[PDB]
């Protein structure tokens, strides 16, 4: 029944290859239990060195397309350090984008970039959708969390051509891809065009991507310490909302350990 | 006292020159009373032919800077035709970018693009801010009216680095340039970057423009018939709300005349 295309728990970091094709100046990930957590046997991937880029990619369990199917993207992310400026997002890439993991690059083509990103007064949850060569921003602010405990970001994409974004299981945006992005106005940014243009024609498949093949992380960090806890990708709505209560139960536990180290101070 | 840099009432259209430099097929503007109106002596600028572009520009009474200064743009716009797809908006341009009005084009550099824009399910009020050579979208949806009577779009930009948007005098958005735009991540749309990057630094003057000189209209119309009624630009908030209240009765009258024509149908 349910198909899970990916579920990383970071017991290890074996599927994840650091880019050897960026021009950086990259930092190292470490698999670390965290200063506080809901399960001592559990485990996550952490950026470990300040003011550096972090770029790594991993192949998914199976190449797939979400055409005429659901798709849920859902991963748990912790800004343990008290983030000041740094990304916590992920990208998902088609097979055609990268000949293999080490060649993943910021300029690498992605289908979707999703997740928290914090710098100064900007705290938002990306939902960038790639369409016909352009990356399109969500058009609809979705703030992201900024404290030091893990939160669960969920993206939900139905073939109805609509989406849903939840954080910690509570829906925070819902709308239809043609109404909430300007994907069908490609020259609005560069060419001073409006949304109303010729070539604005409704696309039943703004939700569809032919190929999902890699997941990738490419964040800048000034204060390192961001931790990717768990990552899940699947086509089954109940399966994703079956694994989340596990994770949010453990984040609750994580919170109670959290506040006891802050009175040890 | 109050400085009014521009107040067009469209008794005529003389100050407005149709672009001879866009590469596009233009339609003709006509000065019209409208199918319904609040004063038969007042006219507006109307797009008159389906599936054409409408591109013209006009010089303001004075070149100015809003540095250390308030600034309000407030114009009345009516989609009398029952719009399906069309702008909408206006642009404000510095004294460069165009040697004179006829050379205005969508690709011309502008300071601000503001106003309604409707196409299919996309109905929003633009507040595009030009920064660093790139046009930045407001990142926070602001819906726009889409019926067939006139509505008064008002944007005010204070040297505090904040804005607000009203429609028919009712404030519908409020915020700070550094939080509700992503102006300080110019390479996020292209380049596949995040907001958090090494070149994010706060700018107190995201509100300031060295040169305000031209105003322009360059909208696409599927169903033509949009009327630009009145345009006001000024550095004084009172006087802007003073001139607002006259225009908003004229819309009330325009409103009573309208439901009075469709009871005949
Ligand atoms: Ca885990
Ligand atoms: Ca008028
Ligand atoms: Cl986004
Ligand atoms: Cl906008």
């Amino acid at each position: 029944s349910a198909k899970v295309y990916f579920h990383e728990t970071f017991e290890n970091r074996d599927k994840w290859i650091d880019s050897t094709s960026s021009g950086k100046a990259l930092g190292p990930f470490k698999i670390v239990s965290g200063k506080w957590y809901g399960d001592a046997n559990n485990k996550g991937l952490q950026t470990s060195e300040d003011n550096k880029f972090y770029i790594a990619a991993a192949k998914l369990d199976e190449e797939f397309s979400n055409k005429d199917k659901n798709l849920i993207v859902q991963y748990n992310l912790k800004f343990e350090q008290g983030i000041d400026c740094g990304g916590g997002y992920i990208k998902l890439l088609p097979k055609k984008s990268i000949e293999s993991e080490e060649k993943f690059t910021p300029e690498s083509e992605y289908n979707i970039m999703f997740g928290p990103d914090v710098c100064g007064g900007s705290k938002r949850t990306h939902v960038i959708m790639n369409y016909k060569g352009k990356n399109n921003l969500i058009r609809k602010e979705i703030k992201c969390e900024s404290d030091d405990i893990s939160h669960l970001y969920t993206l939900i994409i139905r073939p109805n051509n609509t989406y849903v974004v939840k954080i910690d299981g509570v829906e925070k945006q819902e709308g239809k891809f043609d109404e909430d992005w300007d994907m069908l106005a490609p020259k609005e940014i560069d060419d001073g065009s409006g949304i109303a243009n010729p070539d604005y024609v409704y696309d039943p498949e703004l939700y569809k991507y032919d190929s999902f093949a890699y997941i990738g992380i490419d964040v800048w960090q000034v204060k390192a310490g961001t931790i990717y806890d768990d990552i899940l990708i699947t086509d089954d709505i109940e399966e994703a909302e079956k694994e989340a209560k596990v994770i949010l139960e453990r984040n609750a536990a994580e919170k109670k350990m959290r506040d006891e180290i802050k009175e040890a101070e």
